[PDB]
Protein backbone atom coordinates (compact mmCIF):
# COMPACT_ATOMS: atom_id res chain seq x y z
CA UNK A 1 0.00 0.00 0.00
CA UNK A 2 1.21 3.48 -1.10
CA UNK A 3 1.27 6.09 1.59
CA UNK A 4 2.28 9.51 1.74
CA UNK A 5 3.03 11.60 4.88
CA UNK A 6 3.59 15.27 5.34
CA UNK A 7 3.32 18.27 7.17
CA UNK A 8 1.48 21.22 5.92
CA UNK A 9 0.90 24.74 6.93
CA UNK A 10 -2.01 27.45 6.33
CA UNK A 11 -3.36 26.90 3.01
CA UNK A 12 -1.30 23.15 1.94
CA UNK A 13 2.24 25.19 1.79
CA UNK A 14 4.35 22.82 2.42
CA UNK A 15 8.14 23.24 2.69
CA UNK A 16 12.11 22.12 3.76
CA UNK A 17 13.09 22.20 7.40
CA UNK A 18 15.25 24.92 6.61
CA UNK A 19 12.09 26.40 4.88
CA UNK A 20 10.54 25.60 8.43
CA UNK A 21 9.52 28.54 10.30
CA UNK A 22 8.81 26.00 13.22
CA UNK A 23 10.24 23.95 15.30
CA UNK A 24 8.32 20.95 16.50
CA UNK A 25 10.44 17.57 17.58
CA UNK A 26 7.07 15.82 18.45
CA UNK A 27 6.10 16.15 14.45
CA UNK A 28 9.73 14.60 14.12
CA UNK A 29 9.52 11.90 16.10
CA UNK A 30 6.17 11.15 14.60
CA UNK A 31 7.61 11.01 10.94
CA UNK A 32 10.45 8.78 12.78
CA UNK A 33 7.62 6.71 14.45
CA UNK A 34 5.52 6.47 10.90
CA UNK A 35 8.54 5.81 8.43
CA UNK A 36 11.09 3.48 10.65
CA UNK A 37 11.63 0.20 9.35
CA UNK A 38 10.22 0.62 5.67
CA UNK A 39 10.92 2.03 2.34
CA UNK A 40 10.58 5.69 1.93
CA UNK A 41 10.70 7.46 -1.87
CA UNK A 42 11.31 11.38 -2.29
CA UNK A 43 12.33 13.74 -4.69
CA UNK A 44 15.81 14.85 -5.59
CA UNK A 45 15.31 18.07 -4.09
CA UNK A 46 14.09 16.73 -1.20
CA UNK A 47 16.76 14.16 -0.64
CA UNK A 48 19.51 17.02 -1.12
CA UNK A 49 17.65 19.73 1.36
CA UNK A 50 17.89 15.81 4.16
CA UNK A 51 21.69 15.67 2.80
CA UNK A 52 22.22 11.98 4.13
CA UNK A 53 20.07 8.87 3.50
CA UNK A 54 17.46 8.53 6.83
CA UNK A 55 18.69 5.29 8.82
CA UNK A 56 16.54 2.18 8.74
CA UNK A 57 15.01 2.85 5.54
CA UNK A 58 15.65 1.76 2.32
CA UNK A 59 15.75 4.94 0.50
CA UNK A 60 14.59 5.48 -2.99
CA UNK A 61 15.88 8.68 -4.76
CA UNK A 62 13.24 9.52 -7.76
CA UNK A 63 14.88 11.29 -10.02
CA UNK A 64 15.67 12.04 -14.04
CA UNK A 65 19.22 12.40 -14.12
CA UNK A 66 21.55 9.56 -13.10
CA UNK A 67 22.74 9.51 -9.15
CA UNK A 68 25.48 10.89 -7.70
CA UNK A 69 25.55 8.89 -4.35
CA UNK A 70 25.80 5.10 -3.76
CA UNK A 71 24.62 5.12 -0.25
CA UNK A 72 20.75 5.74 -1.93
CA UNK A 73 18.64 3.76 -4.16
CA UNK A 74 18.46 5.65 -7.43
CA UNK A 75 15.28 5.42 -9.51
CA UNK A 76 13.57 7.15 -12.94
CA UNK A 77 10.10 6.07 -13.29
CA UNK A 78 7.29 5.90 -10.89
CA UNK A 79 7.07 2.63 -11.49
CA UNK A 80 10.31 1.70 -11.04
CA UNK A 81 10.06 3.13 -7.94
CA UNK A 82 7.68 0.98 -6.76
CA UNK A 83 9.24 -2.43 -8.10
CA UNK A 84 12.48 -1.25 -6.03
CA UNK A 85 10.60 -0.98 -3.28
CA UNK A 86 9.77 -4.81 -3.78
CA UNK A 87 6.86 -6.69 -1.72
CA UNK A 88 6.61 -4.78 1.39
CA UNK A 89 2.84 -3.93 3.04
CA UNK A 90 3.48 -0.12 3.45
CA UNK A 91 5.38 2.15 1.00
CA UNK A 92 6.79 5.91 2.72
CA UNK A 93 6.17 8.81 0.04
CA UNK A 94 7.81 11.33 1.55
CA UNK A 95 7.44 14.39 -1.03
CA UNK A 96 8.51 17.26 -2.56
CA UNK A 97 5.81 18.37 -4.16
CA UNK A 98 5.65 17.03 -7.76
CA UNK A 99 6.15 13.38 -5.82
CA UNK A 100 3.06 14.23 -3.94
CA UNK A 101 1.21 14.38 -6.85
CA UNK A 102 2.36 11.96 -8.99
CA UNK A 103 1.97 9.35 -5.82
CA UNK A 104 -1.66 10.69 -4.39
CA UNK A 105 -3.77 8.76 -7.45
CA UNK A 106 -2.03 5.35 -6.11
CA UNK A 107 -1.73 6.00 -2.17
CA UNK A 108 -4.07 4.32 0.25
CA UNK A 109 -3.62 6.57 3.18
CA UNK A 110 -2.02 10.26 4.15
CA UNK A 111 -0.09 10.98 7.37
CA UNK A 112 -0.80 14.95 7.45
CA UNK A 113 0.25 17.28 10.39
CA UNK A 114 -1.44 20.52 9.98
CA UNK A 115 0.32 23.18 11.64
CA UNK A 116 -0.80 26.41 12.90
CA UNK A 117 0.81 28.65 10.90
CA UNK A 118 0.73 30.96 8.16
CA UNK A 119 4.09 31.45 5.74
CA UNK A 120 4.63 32.41 2.64
CA UNK A 121 5.66 29.45 -0.13
CA UNK A 122 6.33 28.36 -3.42
CA UNK A 123 4.83 25.18 -2.66
CA UNK A 124 1.41 23.23 -1.84
CA UNK A 125 0.34 19.98 -1.01
CA UNK A 126 -2.08 18.77 -4.05
CA UNK A 127 -5.36 19.40 -3.31
CA UNK A 128 -7.24 16.65 -2.53
CA UNK A 129 -10.65 15.59 -2.74
CA UNK A 130 -12.12 15.13 1.43
CA UNK A 131 -15.92 13.19 0.00
CA UNK A 132 -12.94 10.52 -0.97
CA UNK A 133 -11.29 10.45 2.27
CA UNK A 134 -11.79 9.34 5.52
CA UNK A 135 -10.68 10.56 8.54
CA UNK A 136 -9.82 8.01 10.93
CA UNK A 137 -7.18 9.29 13.27
CA UNK A 138 -6.35 12.55 14.70
CA UNK A 139 -5.25 14.77 17.49
CA UNK A 140 -4.48 18.20 18.21
CA UNK A 141 -1.59 19.49 20.47
CA UNK A 142 -1.11 22.88 22.17
CA UNK A 143 2.10 24.53 21.98
CA UNK A 144 4.53 24.25 24.21
CA UNK A 145 8.30 24.49 25.10
CA UNK A 146 9.50 22.12 22.96
CA UNK A 147 6.82 23.06 20.27
CA UNK A 148 6.88 26.06 19.07
CA UNK A 149 3.22 25.98 17.36
CA UNK A 150 0.25 24.00 17.49
CA UNK A 151 -0.42 21.18 15.32
CA UNK A 152 -2.48 18.21 14.53
CA UNK A 153 -1.85 14.72 13.50
CA UNK A 154 -3.76 12.95 11.36
CA UNK A 155 -4.48 10.22 9.27
CA UNK A 156 -6.98 9.38 6.43
CA UNK A 157 -7.74 5.97 4.46
CA UNK A 158 -9.11 6.73 0.80
CA UNK A 159 -12.76 5.52 0.81
C1 LIG B 1 12.38 24.94 -5.06
O1 LIG B 1 11.19 24.08 -5.08
C2 LIG B 1 11.00 23.44 -6.40
C3 LIG B 1 11.50 21.94 -6.38
O2 LIG B 1 10.95 21.22 -5.18
P1 LIG B 1 9.98 19.96 -5.15
O3 LIG B 1 9.12 20.06 -3.93
O4 LIG B 1 9.28 19.72 -6.45
O5 LIG B 1 11.10 18.81 -4.90
P2 LIG B 1 11.06 17.21 -4.98
O6 LIG B 1 9.63 16.81 -5.20
O7 LIG B 1 11.76 16.86 -3.72
O8 LIG B 1 11.95 16.90 -6.27
C4 LIG B 1 11.43 16.59 -7.59
C5 LIG B 1 12.52 16.07 -8.51
O9 LIG B 1 12.85 14.67 -8.30
C6 LIG B 1 12.95 14.07 -9.57
N1 LIG B 1 11.66 13.57 -10.01
C7 LIG B 1 10.36 13.90 -9.72
N2 LIG B 1 9.51 13.16 -10.38
C8 LIG B 1 10.32 12.31 -11.14
C9 LIG B 1 10.07 11.27 -12.09
N3 LIG B 1 8.85 10.87 -12.45
N4 LIG B 1 11.15 10.65 -12.65
C10 LIG B 1 12.37 11.05 -12.30
N5 LIG B 1 12.70 12.01 -11.44
C11 LIG B 1 11.64 12.58 -10.90
C12 LIG B 1 13.33 15.17 -10.54
O10 LIG B 1 14.68 15.41 -10.17
P3 LIG B 1 15.75 15.38 -11.36
O11 LIG B 1 16.17 16.82 -11.47
O12 LIG B 1 16.99 14.56 -10.88
O13 LIG B 1 14.97 14.92 -12.57
C13 LIG B 1 12.36 16.23 -10.02
O14 LIG B 1 12.62 17.54 -10.45
C14 LIG B 1 11.83 24.38 -7.34
O15 LIG B 1 11.42 24.81 -8.58
C15 LIG B 1 12.69 25.32 -6.42
O16 LIG B 1 12.83 26.63 -6.81
N1 LIG C 1 5.30 14.74 9.37
C1 LIG C 1 6.09 15.24 8.48
N2 LIG C 1 6.90 16.37 8.86
C2 LIG C 1 7.81 17.02 8.03
O1 LIG C 1 8.47 18.02 8.38
C3 LIG C 1 7.90 16.46 6.69
C4 LIG C 1 7.12 15.35 6.33
N3 LIG C 1 6.21 14.74 7.22
N4 LIG C 1 7.33 14.64 5.22
C5 LIG C 1 8.11 15.27 4.36
C6 LIG C 1 9.28 15.96 4.89
C7 LIG C 1 10.57 15.24 5.11
C8 LIG C 1 11.51 16.17 5.93
C9 LIG C 1 12.44 15.49 6.94
C10 LIG C 1 13.73 16.10 7.20
C11 LIG C 1 14.64 15.53 8.10
C12 LIG C 1 14.29 14.35 8.78
C13 LIG C 1 15.04 13.56 9.80
O2 LIG C 1 16.10 13.87 10.35
N5 LIG C 1 14.42 12.51 10.27
C14 LIG C 1 14.97 11.74 11.41
C15 LIG C 1 14.37 12.40 12.68
C16 LIG C 1 15.48 12.88 13.76
C17 LIG C 1 14.94 12.57 15.21
O3 LIG C 1 13.78 12.02 15.18
O4 LIG C 1 15.59 12.82 16.25
C18 LIG C 1 14.53 10.33 11.26
O5 LIG C 1 15.40 9.47 11.51
O6 LIG C 1 13.40 10.10 10.80
C19 LIG C 1 13.04 13.84 8.49
C20 LIG C 1 12.10 14.38 7.59
C21 LIG C 1 8.99 16.96 5.90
Amino acid sequence: MISLIAALAVDRVIGMENAMPWNLPADLAWFKRNTLDKPVIMGRHTWESIGRPLPGRKNIILSSQPGTDDRVTWVKSVDEAIAACGDVPEIMVIGGGRVYEQFLPKAQKLYLTHIDAEVEGDTHFPDYEPDDWESVFSEFHDADAQNSHSYCFEILERR
